[PDB]
């Protein structure tokens, strides 16, 4: 089948959500994920759909799912790992923006 | 201080996500919440912000927080409580999609 | 085919985590869910778990989801809703944690 | 201050969850961390506390988060990176048990 209709969810939500040229040049792949519904890979610059879960979403689930993926790496930023000499990109959570909240009261 | 800012975030993530008439109208509210950043109220139709956490949080958080809220909201349903005799708003999440999906398959 | 196995699982779990008198009595029942894997009942003092999920589960599986369904359920606590004058439950999170922290600073 | 009180918590959380002679010799530690409550280094054999919330939590705080944390420690997981020819451990969520689950009817 094609996947022309998953390439028009991912280009009208790129521009929804105002990416910027980096973060906006990213393709869609159909793939077999062993443990999630979608995956970004930066080092790709890919999202990839689990090739099982996909013939039973629906439209909006789909819109969704990838809104919901892109709204998290639209946010995400990278880091040194220092230990590992490597460059690590992390995704924003409530825990993480608490925490920092809370560290920066105590270097006070 | 000023809460035009706030309003301003607000409207323009309002606009990005393309929210139907009926979600868009939607307002903003400081006020202290017993165990969460932000709050939608479905009934009062406005999102509260934290008033103690506010004051700490960054432009990007601020418009993280509220676009992940916002999306949540735009993919949200109502669903009859039956017992309780009363309309309920349920916001989407993986589980209830992957369990969704299983359910259906038992069906056949 | 039999639950008595499932009702092994329950016991020994309820026993290891040492549930007070009142949340150890506490029933298993295999029922079609909507929307979860398992789900706490705090007026039938029962868990269930979904009827479609349960024949694909291993022993792992079903012990683990059952001992985090417990463990939020011991560390959970009652509050007055006030408004609609009746009581409450409401089971531990990170964002709850975290979030009565900065309340508790800001009171000083 | 003393963390006597803290190796006694970890010491009959770690009975009462009945965790296997390699997982079971695990060391607490206080430490500052970036974005999380606690955190487990399955290298160092060790849990690490926030070193600026541990003030402000409760007894019970400490013994549901550590529980919890030692929970998903117990039915983790080790699995072979390929690419990177190391190992990897992998805690246990439901969404990894539902997505297997749906991965294993299309094997059929
Ligand atoms: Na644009
Ligand atoms: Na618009
Ligand atoms: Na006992
Ligand atoms: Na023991
Ligand atoms: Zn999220
Ligand atoms: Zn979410
Ligand atoms: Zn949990
Ligand atoms: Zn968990």
């Amino acid at each position: 089948k094609d996947r022309k209709i998953l390439n028009e969810i991912l280009s009208n939500t790129i521009n929804e959500l105002n990416l910027n040229d980096k973060k906006a040049n990213i393709k869609i792949k159909i793939k077999p994920l062993k443990r999630k519904i979608a995956s970004i890979s930066l080092t790709n610059k890919t999202i990839y759909i689990n090739k099982n879960i996909l013939p039973y979403l629906s439209d909006e689930e789909i819109r969704f799912i990838l809104a919901h993926e892109l709204l998290h790496l639209k946010y995400g930023k990278y880091h040194i790992n220092e230990f590992e000499e490597e460059l690590l990109f992390l995704f924003p959570n409530k825990e993480a923006i608490l925490i920092n909240l809370i560290n920066k009261l105590h270097q006070k």
